[PDB]
RNA sequence: ACGAGAACGCAGCACCAGCUGUCCAACCUGAAGAAGA
């Protein structure tokens, strides 16, 4: 609807674990983390909070576009209705982005395994080895993992019904970076809003099988719905609470296991926003709002 | 309230030691002060 285009200009380090490595992407919870601590920065915490929690401001999470080809991490579809051709096996499996206009194409069948992945080339992975210098103890040699994107390649996040404030946050992130090593030299980019056309009839289709598009935990009431007839993945999302005003100490939070952006369901949940920090003195939350991509297998 | 924050790939270290721009080689060859002053 809303493809959020970030252009980096620096390597940038999305951990997943630890500083030894890098992932491509980050996460809507860490978009979200993000944006709420721009908007502690500037104020109005409380009205992002509001806007984000009322379904006003709902967003996927960041995946790669490379020339104007927009792309989607390979859903989890059951693959019951592809035995009788092509290869139903690992040839499907380092495929890890599929584009997002030849999804119903992929559904369908006959997209090529082995030409995606060469044709899927946004830079590399880099080490960066660092150190901590002591004046006369020994140097602390560390690496940190980082990524550096290509040319005319970046990272778009699907934004419903975009708003002022969020507009007014996303500004504010430019100058603050967005990762791992953001105050070092690595989160730097940025960002258009890019209203596109091709892509919001992706997203006003209709179909049986449902895309999940953002890290997502379904709320108590609908676990049972959302847990039927669903290809989904789990993933721990903690870490350690980013801000010095928490509970005086570097303390971790409480981690969350929510559905993976690749997970597929027959059933439209709504996720929530959950509080991951409670014995702090302001309320840690862990964005896991569902967005979806409705598909016809 | 971004698997986070904080962290110099940094400190010591002579592009240096030995080595004739030397050896051989002729500034050499060929050439009248006459003639009617």
């Amino acid at each position: 609807m809303k493809i959020i285009k970030l252009y980096f200009e620096s390597p940038v380090h999305f951990g997943e674990k630890r500083l030894s490595e890098s992932k491509i992407t980050f996460s809507a919870d860490t978009l979200f983390s993000a944006l709420m601590i721009e908007a502690v920065g500037l104020g109005k915490e409380d009205e992002f909070y509001q806007l984000a929690s009322n379904n006003l401001v709902k967003f996927s999470d960041a995946f790669p576009f490379i020339d104007q080809y927009y792309y989607i991490p390979k859903p989890m579809f059951n693959l019951k209705l592809e035995k009788e051709d092509e290869n139903p096996s690992k040839a499907f499996k380092k495929l890890l982005y599929v584009p997002i206009d030849s999804l119903e194409d992929y559904l369908s069948g006959g997209l090529d395994a082995y030409f995606e992945r060469e044709s899927f080339n946004l830079g590399k992975l880099a080490l960066s080895e660092k150190v901590q210098q002591h004046d006369f103890k020994d140097s602390e040699p560390y690496n940190v993992g980082t990524f550096t994107f290509k040319e005319n390649t970046g990272l778009y996040v699907l934004i419903e019904q975009t708003h002022p404030l969020l507009e007014e946050l996303l500004e504010n992130l430019q100058y603050s970076g967005i990762g791992g090593k953001r105050n070092s030299g690595y989160g730097k980019f940025k960002f258009e809003i890019l209203e596109d056309s091709d892509i919001e009839d992706l997203f006003s289709a209709k179909g049986n099988r449902k895309i999940l598009l953002s890290g997502a935990l379904p709320k108590d009431a609908e676990l049972e719905q959302a847990l039927k007839n669903a290809s989904y993945l789990l993933e721990r999302r903690g870490g350690f609470v980013q801000s010095d005003t928490y509970a005086t100490n570097l303390v971790k939070k409480q981690d969350l296991y929510v559905f993976k952006s690749g997970s597929t369901f027959e059933n439209s949940f709504d996720g929530d926003i959950y509080q991951v920090g409670k014995k702090g003195n302001h309320p840690v939350y862990k964005y896991a709002k569902s967005f979806f991509l409705e598909v016809s297998v």
